This record gives structure tokens, sequence and C-alpha cells, in this order.
């Protein structure tokens, strides 16, 4: 990756859906070459995949939850229940952190309902789990993920 | 939104470079219906665009923090130091919770060095905060937010 | 439910005690449909019942108690100590919050020795029980759980 | 009061709307008497009132917090905090208790919003308060404060 | 009990010492008499004994703890662990409490070495146990049990 | 201090109110030698004093109460706050303890209103008070201060 | 041990290397009694060693971390759980401490991976372990444990 | 540096005072090289110095202590109260670090009375310190920073 790389992917990591024309002019280079950067890039691995951004909303995700799990210690509690955590529909993260030392898990679901079947009953009943807290949330200030480069 | 967008989105979110005829295939329509229904999504809000998947590896972004931010409370303090967080270089998430009745933090940052210049010297200096505990992911088990539809 | 209803609630909720004649002149409405609006309600379970609202000091009970009580995960504990603490004498509420992911147990007592026994006590015996932490109630600045229309 | 008041009481803490023939066959005394003991007890202030229960979900009352607030020390901020606290809407409970050394407040919302704009919002702005912690109920197991007589 | 009997008790509480003129000349009464009410009193187990009043220092107790233990739930545990507590040498108060719902020992040895051989080893050994915190006492502002009557 | 004084020492601990002739025949020397070594030990200020060892309870003291309390950092406010507590009528105990490097205050009152009238609202009011915890104690397991040779 | 010994040792403590002239000129005594005086510190055990200070930068030791990890009670799993951490590699301080009557553990790695799998990997799954939380160092403000002498 | 610095590195971190030969021997090259090696890592910065370890015992510092300090945000406060920190008589470490995102501050002294006048008085009247909680080393289970090399 170059310059000319960043610069391409700072455009892609916004809107995918630019007209080659429009990204060789902002970049200033041969439309053609543009076109096999990208595809260099996306066979390098950097570029993983194009997807559509979906407004949470639309899908009436209203009940939006962030969740600390810490897993009993011993023979491998803590890896296997980072990916019983991982396969929870609703689930989109699962993180190992360090401080509390244990996983920060991040849903979303529809109603109140919906989190206790899908999510809070089957974490419940993970023996594996020490402890739980959920914090609703209730305002999202702000969520970009796809922005990698500032 | 009826049962056919739904499958037109559960599509799109994991891959939005499928070909209309692939796509059309899939769920069973005239292609020219499809691009329709999909142009309609989108004026309609719930496609709101299209990103490029970047792996963050690839940007060397090495330094994952989830932090928690407590605010001074009076005034607008707290709404006030929400949009501060979320104009910080690096951070892509911000979220209002109740539980600690706080802000939990998203960022991300290729070094030590650059954390703590661009977001832990930043946050020290803001008035506002009452205490801010700092997270360091040390394993991301899963990281798909473009997964709405399970 | 319609704006009328809300408004003979609004009555009810305070004072059950009203004579329809009394009502139906401040909402202003024929005492025969008052009567059978009322009755619709009780029937479609809007009014569940009417009760007597005894002052607790009248009864001696001196020792009132919040407790937060925290399950131990796996198989069915957490339901199960739900209703356990549910049917201890003295326990008028129980609640499964988020935040600290348990149990909030709101009991009144005549005395610290009464509390002892048919509470603590029962409660150090319930092997599910992973911590209680009990807040001793010094000051009811307001309990009107009755108000529910403000 | 006597044993007799009490059976009384047992009775009308639950059902308020008996019939005097129906209590005095339970209880076995003049029906002419037990309309004076039932008199001369809300005299006494032992009745404070007669309440009609209605059904929280008959109101969409679906967003129920319990929230733990610590004042600021000095002055007379305490009892001032307890008092804003005790008339936002929709809060039912204020205690001040031991332990935590802080208020429990219950309240009943009938969404997210409604709470952030007439509760959270409003509490977050006053400066007295130190530190706020929002439980959001999940679950009622159990809610009869109307019950005093086990 | 009289006020005649408060006003000896208050000065037995600092001094028991004093001689029956001196006392009988303060509060005003038959020499006589004062020695009958303070048999009385000794008999009624209001005076359980005189103790002498030592200098800690005096005895070179220079490593004061004052420890929290939390007693798993269960059976007996809670119960038994507090008289466990109780009869550890150096040892002279335990108190069950609520809000952290476990014990308070307060505990005196002449050094470091002693109160990990006689406490704290005696104390993690004890299976009981779910945790157990102690606060190194560093200043003794105020130390005067005795004195009960203000 | 030797080994003879450790032994009358360790029965004056106990019970002051010996004779004598009874002690220095379970200690086994001359009487009027016993009389001169705890004359001496008093001088020296091994014997601080006696005291009669009232029953709080036939003082109706049935409000215990521990609380932790935590100062505000700068000038001289610790100091000062220590003295304070001390100077508070049913408060026997103050220490400053290190871990929640705070105070550890000891009193005992009749009843919830006298606490709440001498010394919670007395030390709500005190600006130096950062935060305090009051543990209701609802059992002393021991307390026996006058024992220090064990 | 004289005051001579000491304005040696506070020499030695900070350059080992110094020349016994520079030395027997600056504490003004026979270098042949500086010889003897520092011979007999290293037999008496003042002096355990000489060691080269090693700037851990050089090292690539970029992931430093300060882990408290407290051990479950019982048998004799607080002592074992001591040991076992301080013979994990990179594992340099590990002190037992009151307050949190848990374990303090000083670690330096190069990286997180080397820190995962020497370090964190290892500690969860010792099972005598009940939590354990990592505070990874981001600055160190000082460290000279060489400096023993103010 | 090379794999042969690392190997005299390993043997200078626990003894400084080898001889050049037996090192020489061990590592088998030219006895003249070492030398020059050796002092290459001087000037390159990898060995900053050579110390002589003092056992603490041996100076009787018998009060050992690790404190945890939170410093108020704004200004410049957390910087300053870092380095305020350093100067402290009796301090060898001082860290900042993420999770509490506070200062982790070692100490030695030889008693409490001098811990507390050197150290506790001096941090408590620091305004710009929030929090400020030390934990008593009871024991020391390792601590040899000299060791990088493992
Ligand atoms: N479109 C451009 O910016 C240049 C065109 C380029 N030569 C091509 O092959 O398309
Ligand atoms: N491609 C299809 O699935 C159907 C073709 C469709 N009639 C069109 O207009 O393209
Ligand atoms: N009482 C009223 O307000 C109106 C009387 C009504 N017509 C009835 O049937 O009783
Ligand atoms: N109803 C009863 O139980 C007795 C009647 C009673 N004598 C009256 O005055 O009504
Ligand atoms: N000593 C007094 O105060 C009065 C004496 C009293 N009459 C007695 O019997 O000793
Ligand atoms: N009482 C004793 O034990 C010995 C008596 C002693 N000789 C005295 O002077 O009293
Ligand atoms: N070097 C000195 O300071 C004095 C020399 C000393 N007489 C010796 O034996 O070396
Ligand atoms: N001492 C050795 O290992 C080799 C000697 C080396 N040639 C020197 O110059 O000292
Ligand atoms: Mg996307
Ligand atoms: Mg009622
Ligand atoms: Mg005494
Ligand atoms: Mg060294
Ligand atoms: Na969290
Ligand atoms: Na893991
Ligand atoms: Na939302
Ligand atoms: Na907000
Ligand atoms: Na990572
Ligand atoms: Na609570
Ligand atoms: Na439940
Ligand atoms: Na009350
Ligand atoms: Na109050
Ligand atoms: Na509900
Ligand atoms: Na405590
Ligand atoms: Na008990
Ligand atoms: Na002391
Ligand atoms: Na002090
Ligand atoms: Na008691
Ligand atoms: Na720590
Ligand atoms: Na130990
Ligand atoms: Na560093
Ligand atoms: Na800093
Ligand atoms: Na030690």
């Amino acid at each position: 990756m170059d310059e000319i790389d960043l610069r391409i992917l700072k455009i892609l990591q916004y809107n995918a859906k630019y007209s080659l024309d429009e990204i060789a002019r902002e970049i200033r280079i041969p439309k053609s070459t543009l076109s096999y950067r990208i595809k260099k890039l996306e066979k390098d691995g950097v570029i993983k995949g194009y997807y559509a951004y979906i407004n949470p909303a639309s899908l009436n995700l209203d009940y939006i939850v962030i969740t600390s799990v810490k897993a009993k210690y011993g023979k491998n509690y803590h890896v296997e229940l980072g990916n019983k955590l991982a396969q929870i529909p609703g689930v989109w993260g699962v993180y190992f952190v360090l401080g509390d030392n244990d996983f920060i898990v991040m849903a979303r679901y529809k109603t109140r309902e919906e989190f206790m079947e899908k999510f809070l009953e089957r974490v419940m009943s993970i023996p594996e789990v020490e402890r739980a807290s959920t914090q609703v949330v209730v305002k999202i200030i702000k969520e970009s993920p796809n922005i990698v480069i500032f």
C-alpha cells in the first residue's frame, strides 16, 4: 500500500458506490489503473468486501445493549465462552478486554422481549458465566465503524 | 417494507457487490423490479449507503480501546461531552447507556503513542469528565456491525 | 380506552370512594354511562381491583428494606430464585433489572428481629444466591405506586 | 386496633369492594359494628384511603426504571435533592437508604423517549447530583405494595 | 432504672475507681443508697462488670486491623463463619452488618508477622469465606467504647 | 513490665473488681507487692483507668452503625474531618485506615430517628465529606475491646 | 552498619562502577578500609549483588502490565497461587497486599501477543484464580527500585 | 544487538561482578571483543548503568506500600500529579495505567509513622488528587526488576 491506496480507501470507506471516473478524477490517475489498484487491494485482503449500510431503526431495532460478561477461570472456559457469545443471534460485537479482564458484547434487538428470549435467557443459562452486566443504550451519539481512515 | 425487501437486505448486508441477476435469481423476481425495490429502499432511508469493509490490521490499527466516560452533572455537560467525544479522531462509536449512566466510546489507533496523543490526552483535558476508564481490547472475537438481519 | 376513560381512571387511582354523581359531574357524562365505562374497564382488565391504602406505621412496620440479590448462573437458577424471593412473607416487590443484572427486593417488617428471622435468614440459606446487599430505608420521601396517571 | 381490626384490614387490603354482609359474615360480627370499626380506622388514620388498582400495561407503561441517586454533601443538598426527585412526573417512589447512603427512585414511563425527556434529562441537569445509576426493570416478578398484612 | 441510675452510670462508665462519698456527694444521695442502687444495677444486668483500661501501645499492639469478610451463601455457612472469626486470638470485635451484608472484624496484633500467622493465614484457610478485605488502621482518632452515655 | 505484670493485667482486663488476696493468691506474690506493681502500672500509663461495663441494651441502644467516610483531598480537610466525626454524640470509635483510605466510624443510638438527627444529618452537612456509607449492625457476634491479652 | 556504611551504600545504589579512589575520596577514608567495609556488607547480606541496569526499550519490552489477582479461599490456594504467578516468564514482581487482599503482579512483554501467550492464557487456566484485572502501563513516570536510600 | 549481546546481557543482569575471563569462557569469544561489545552496549544506551542490590530489610524498610492515585480531570492536572508523586521521598515507582486510568505508586518506608509523614500526609494535601487507595504489602513473593531477559 502507498499514499494513493490510502486516498482510494478513504473514499471507498464512505461511499463504495462512486463511479470510477469520479474517483479517478478526484485522485488524478488513469481509471484503468485505479481499477487495478482496487482489485489488488481486494486480493491482498485490505478490502474484505462491500456492504450495504442499513438503518437499524428501519428494522425496528430499538433495544440496543452493551453487556460485560465475566467468565469463570480454569480449563478453557474463557475461550469457550467467547465463541458461545459470538453465535447468539443479535450479537454483532464480542471483544475480550483488559482492565475488567472480561468480554464486551454488542447486540441489537427489536424489543425487550426479544432481548430476553434471544440474549439474556441464553446468557443466564451458561454455567461458565461468573457475572454479566447489561447496559441499555439510550442514545447512539455515533456509530461509524466503517470509518477507519480519519 | 415486505418479506421480499428483507430477503434483498439480508443479501446486501453481506455482499453489496452481487450481480442483480444472481440476486434476482436467488429471490425469484424480475431483475427490473429488484432494481426498483433497491432504489426505493435507498430513498426511503432503509439503505443509507454502501461501504467498503477495510481490514483494520491492513491499516496497522493495533491499539483498540473501549472507554467508559462519566460526565459531571449539571447545566448541559452530559450532551456537550458526548459530542466532544464523537469528534475525536479514531473514535467510531459513542453511546450513552443506562446502568453506569455514562458514555461507552469505541476507538482504534495504530499504537499506544497515537492513542495517548489523539485520544487520552484530549479526554484528560476535558473538565466535564468526572472519570474515564479505558479497556484495552486484546482479542476481537467478532465485529460484524453490518449484519442487522440474522 | 378513550380520553374519557383516562379522566375516570385519573380519579379512581386517587380516590375510589367517590360518588358516581360527583364523578359524573366532574367529567360531564350520564352517571349511567360512567357506571358502564367503569364496569367495562374492570372486565377488560384495566382496573384490576380496589384496595384500601393502609398506613404501614399503623402496623408498626418500622424496618423497611430494599435488597439487591445476585443469582448464580446456569440451569434455571435465576428464575427459581426470583419466585422464592417473591414468596417470602413481608416481600411486596421483586424486580429483575439490567445494569447489576440482578433482583431488587422490597420488603417491610416491624423490627430488625422480624427482618432477620423472616427475610435475611431465609435468603442466606438459598444456595443459588451469589450475593445479597440490603439497604435500610431511613426515609420514605414518596411512595404512591397507585398513581399511574400524572 | 385489636385482632378484629387486623382481620378487617387483611380483607380490605386485597379487595375493598367487598360487601359489608360478606365481610361481617367472614369475621362474624354485627354488620353495623363492622361499619363503625371501618369508619374509626379511617379517622384514626389507619385506612388512609381507597384506590383503584390500574394495570400499568393498560397504560402502555413499558419502560420501568429503578434509579440510585447520590447527592453532593454540604448545606442542605440531600434534603433538597430528595424533594426534587419526588416531583418528577412518573416517579412514584423515593427512598433514602443506608449502605449506599443515597436515594432509590422508582419510576414508570411508556417508552425510552418519555423516560429520557421527563426523567433523565431532568436528573442530569440537577447540580446537587453526584452520580445516578438507572437499572432498567425487565421483569416484575411481584408488585403488591397494598399487601401490608401477610 | 431512673434518672438517678443514669447519673451514677454516667460516672462509672468513666471512672469506676471513684469513692462512694465523692459519688454520693456529686449526685446528692445517701452513700448507703448509692451502694444499693449500684448493687441492683449489677444484678439486673445493667452493669456487667468492671474492667481495667489497658493502653494497647503498652502491649506493643502496633498492627491494628479492621477486616470485612463475606461468607458464601447456603446451609448455615454465615452463622458458622461468624463464630469462627470470633474465636481467633486478637479479634475483639465481630459484627454482621447490612449494606455489604457481611462481617466487620476488629483485631489487634503487635506486628505484621503476628497478624499474618494468627489472623490472615487462619482466615484464608476458611472455605466458607468468599472474600476478605483488611484495612490497616494507621490512626486511632477515638476509641472509647466504654462511653455509652453522652 | 515483666511476666508478672502481664499475669496481673490478664486478670484486671477481665475483672477489676477482684480482691487483692484472690489475685495475690492466683499469681503467688505478696499482696503488698501486687498493690505496688498495680500502682506502678497506673503511673507508667499501662493502666489508664477502670471502667464499668454497661450493657448497651440496658440503655436501649438498638441502632448500631459502622460508617465509612471519605474526605475530600487538599488543605487539611482529612485531619479536620476526623476530629469533627469524633465529637459527634454517640460516636465511640473513629479510625483512619488504608485500603479505602478513609475513616471508619463506630456509633450507637437508641433508634433510627436519633441516629438521623444526631449522626446522619450532621455528617451530611459536612462539606469536606466526599462520600459516606453506613452499615447497620444487625448482630454483635463479639465486642470485648477490653481484652488486650489473649 | 554505621553512618559510614550508609554513605557507601548511597553511592553503590546509584553507580556500582565507581573507583575505590573516587569513593574513598568522597567519603574520606582509607581506600583499604572502604574495601573491607564493602566486603563486610556483602557477607552480612546487606549488598546481595551487583546488576547491570538494562533499558527495557532496548529489548523491545513495550507491553508493560500490572495485574491484580484474587485467589479462591481454602486449603492452601493463596500460597500456591503466589508461587505459580512468580514462575511465569516475564513476571518480575509479585506482592500479596492488604486492602484488596490479593496479589499485585508486575510483568513485561515485547507485545500484546507475547503477553497473551505467556501471561494471560497461563493465568486464565489457573483454577485457584477467582478474578484477575490487568492494567496496561502506558507511561512509566519513574522506575528506580535500586534507590533504597533517599 | 545480536544473539551474542543477549547472552552477555543475560549474565550482566544477574551478576555484573563476573570476571571477563569467566564470561568470555561461557560465551566463547575473545575477552578483548567481549569488552568492546560491553562498552558498545553502554554507549548505545542498552546498559544504562551498574547498581548494587541492597536488601531493603537491611535498611529496616518494613512498611512497603502500593498506592493507586486518581487525578482530577482538566487543565494539566494528570501530568502534574504524576511528577509530584515521583519526587516524594521513598517512592521508587510511578506508572500511569489504563483500566483504572490512574497512577500506581510503589514506595518503601521503615515504619508506619515515616509512611504517614513522608508519603500519606503529602499525598492528602495535593488538591489534584481525586482519590488514593493504599495497599499494604505484607509479603514480597518476588521482586527482581533487574531480570529483563528470561
Ligand atoms: N478515465 C481516466 O481517468 C483515464 C482513462 C484510462 N486511460 C482508461 O484506460 O480508462
Ligand atoms: N433478469 C430477470 O430476472 C428478469 C428480467 C426482467 N424482465 C428485466 O426487465 O430485466
Ligand atoms: N347523574 C347523571 O349525571 C345523569 C343521570 C343519568 N341519566 C342516569 O341514568 O343516572
Ligand atoms: N348483618 C349482620 O351481620 C348483622 C346485622 C346488624 N344487626 C345490623 O345492624 O346490620
Ligand atoms: N455518705 C452519705 O452521703 C450519707 C451517709 C449515709 N447515711 C450512710 O449510711 O452512709
Ligand atoms: N497477702 C499476701 O499474699 C501476703 C501478705 C503480705 N505480706 C502483705 O503485706 O499483705
Ligand atoms: N586511597 C586512600 O584513600 C588511602 C590509601 C590506603 N592507605 C590504602 O591502603 O590504599
Ligand atoms: N581471554 C580470551 O578469551 C581471549 C583473549 C583475547 N585474545 C584478549 O585479547 O584478551
Ligand atoms: Mg458496512
Ligand atoms: Mg392500593
Ligand atoms: Mg473497659
Ligand atoms: Mg539493578
Ligand atoms: Na462496561
Ligand atoms: Na479470550
Ligand atoms: Na437507540
Ligand atoms: Na446524553
Ligand atoms: Na486486535
Ligand atoms: Na441498589
Ligand atoms: Na428472571
Ligand atoms: Na420509615
Ligand atoms: Na434525606
Ligand atoms: Na415490565
Ligand atoms: Na469497611
Ligand atoms: Na449472622
Ligand atoms: Na495505631
Ligand atoms: Na488522618
Ligand atoms: Na444489636
Ligand atoms: Na490495582
Ligand atoms: Na500469601
Ligand atoms: Na512504556
Ligand atoms: Na500521564
Ligand atoms: Na515485607
